[PDB]
């Protein structure tokens, strides 16, 4: 039965429209599991060619949603090319999302002492990157590369692969150059809209859904979410990002459910897809060797009990760094099939999350891209 869909890109491909329609239906029957660098980074994988994952080694299926970043698209591509791995995910019927950790357009020639020139260079660069600003050509260069990548991202039949493109995330904090100390709300909205327009209208991208993803709010109100929201004409997917404590985390879990309930209600009202774009125990706690061996069970229990929060399409957790990060210390979110996670109880926790009938992994999602739609 054909369903009516209103996307940011009114000329989006049939498969991109189908992805939107798929999640609109699926989200009231399950929550899909997502994982950043699902088949490109893992503690237990022996090849990074797109055929293995820590998730698969833990539970016997891949994540449903595969996350990557513009760090694998825009020069200098610090995280490496991902075209092959995206194609393998798509061939398996998976869903692809890409976040944007864009370099700082005002300071990217100055790289040398981290974090200078990167997303984490807090030098405000929104005003100077919009048209009229001195560094607008630098931002355009990044968007040119994103567009070239998208416009050539084709399956084995030569049809474009849809991607959920999550732009300028975590914008209600100030650790990125597009954040809340770096821009007024209007300036941030202009950056988001300019960038979507550039991709869609100037460069002709037809295979994106656009996602907005602020941090979780502690005062959970529609008005707060709306302050930097780019608008219904500019966003397909309403998300948020949240990282919490490894211990004494009941209040934080209640806050996860509240923010999810808010985006779910807003999304129904506005014809959007609600998601949790990024969720995890905070990296510093994981890096200290700490664990919560009930974390995944608490997550799915809390979300599915709430009549609104359960309606999110997916939740995504961050990357499983194969050798950790420089203290080397651990930096991973999917419990791996290895002695450490067997002994501390985290692998059992994740297997229980997988077993839960409301979670959806890659074999649980079918005919994502062949659903008929009208505009
Ligand atoms: C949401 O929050 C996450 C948890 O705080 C953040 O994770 C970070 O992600 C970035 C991007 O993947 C990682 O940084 C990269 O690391 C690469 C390998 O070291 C390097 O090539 C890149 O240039 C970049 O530094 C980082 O270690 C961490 O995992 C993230 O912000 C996410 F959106
Ligand atoms: O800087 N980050 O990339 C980042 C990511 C996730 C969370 C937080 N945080 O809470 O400050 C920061
Ligand atoms: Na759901
Ligand atoms: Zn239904
Ligand atoms: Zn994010």
């Amino acid at each position: 039965k054909p369903v009516t869909v209103k996307l940011v890109d009114s000329q989006a491909t049939m498969e991109t429209r189908s992805l939107f329609a798929f999640m609109q239906e699926q989200r009231r029957h399950s929550i899909m599991f997502g994982h950043q660098h699902e088949t490109t980074q893992g503690l237990t994988i022996t090849r990074t060619d797109g055929t293995q994952s820590d998730t698969f080694n833990a539970v016997g299926d891949f994540a449903a949603v595969y996350g990557w970043d513009t760090l694998s698209i825009v020069a200098p591509k610090a995280e490496g090319d991902i075209v092959a791995q995206v194609k393998k995910a798509y061939a398996r019927g998976g869903i692809i999302t890409v976040s944007s950790h864009f370099d700082n357009p005002k300071t990217d020639t100055q790289k040398g002492v981290w974090p200078v020139g990167t997303s984490w260079d807090q030098t405000p660069a929104v005003v100077d990157s919009l048209p009229g600003g001195a560094y607008n050509p630098v931002l355009n260069g990044y968007l040119d590369q994103v567009a070239e990548w998208a416009n050539n991202l084709k399956d084995e039949q030569g049809r474009l692969i849809p991607v959920i493109f999550r732009l300028y995330h975590a914008n209600t904090g100030s650790w990125f150059w597009w954040g809340d100390k770096q821009s007024t709300p209007e300036q941030y909205k202009q950056l988001f809209r300019y960038s979507v327009e550039y991709l869609r209208d100037v460069k002709g991208v037809r295979n994106f859904l656009y996602a907005y993803s602020p941090n979780n709010f502690w005062d959970v109100t529609e008005a707060n979410y709306l302050e930097r929201y780019p608008g219904d004409e500019w966003v397909d997917v309403l998300g948020f990002d949240t990282y919490g404590p490894v211990a004494d985390n009941a209040d934080w879990f209640r806050n996860v459910v509240a923010n999810a309930a808010l985006v779910a209600r807003m999304a129904e009202a506005r014809g959007k897809i609600p998601v949790i774009s990024e969720i995890g125990i905070r990296a510093p706690d994981i890096e200290a060797g700490l664990y919560d061996n009930q974390w995944y069970r608490k997550l799915i229990s809390g979300l599915k009990a709430d009549p609104d929060a359960r309606e999110i399409a997916f939740l995504l957790v961050w990357r499983n760094a194969p050798q950790g990060v420089p203290g080397q210390v651990p930096h991973y979110w999917v419990p791996a099939n290895r002695p450490e996670n067997i002994n501390n109880g985290t692998l059992e926790d994740f297997q229980a999350f997988y077993a839960d009938e409301f979670t959806a992994f890659n074999r649980d999602i079918e005919q994502v891209y062949q659903r008929p739609t009208l505009i």
